[PDB]
């Protein structure tokens, strides 16, 4: 079976809102934010709440961007990822428990210090393309699969 997860990128027109998340999993890696979804909560609620939770931000509109289904080796759940963006926030955002938030040019986004997947499929969400993907991970460095497709509903 499968488990969802959502994540949310605040992509202005110069510059995207990343977080470092420091504690759990995925720690000492940057990242948009999100997370589980509840039992009782839409998707897009629950996008809404792991934003307030990990940045304080609010957003008028989030917009359905991506899916991407991950499979770690060894593990019985696939991670089932929504992901949306949107530019206009409301707030400023500010340092959580789990997560450092900083702007980035578009241009200086840090590959290197990010979940491998994200070199594949960011480029796709900086040309407002909408996408569905596939990743299978042995660990947390190497992908042995994927696929990566751009599709007209996600
Ligand atoms: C491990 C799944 C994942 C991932 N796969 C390697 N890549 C990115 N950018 N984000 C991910 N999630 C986003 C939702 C919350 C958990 C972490």
């Amino acid at each position: 079976a499968s488990r969802l997860y959502t994540l949310v990128l605040v992509l202005q027109p110069q510059r995207v809102l990343l977080g470092m998340k420091k504690r759990g999993f995925g720690a000492g890696r940057w990242n948009g934010f999100g997370g589980k979804v509840q039992e009782g909560e839409t998707i897009e609620d629950g996008a809404r709440r792991e934003l307030q939770e990990e940045s304080g931000l609010t957003v008028d509109a989030l917009h359905k961007v991506g899916q991407i289904v991950f499979e770690f080796v060894g593990e019985p759940e696939l991670m089932d990822v929504h992901v949306f963006c949107t530019d206009s926030i409301q707030g400023t955002p500010v340092e959580s428990d789990e997560m450092r938030p900083c702007w980035f040019q578009l241009d200086q986004i840090p590959f290197k210090d990010m979940w491998p997947d994200d070199s594949y499929w960011f480029p796709l969400l900086l040309q407002k393309k909408k996408f569905h993907g596939y990743f299978k991970f042995q660990g947390q460095d190497t992908i042995l699969d994927y696929t990566l497709r751009e599709v007209d509903t996600v």
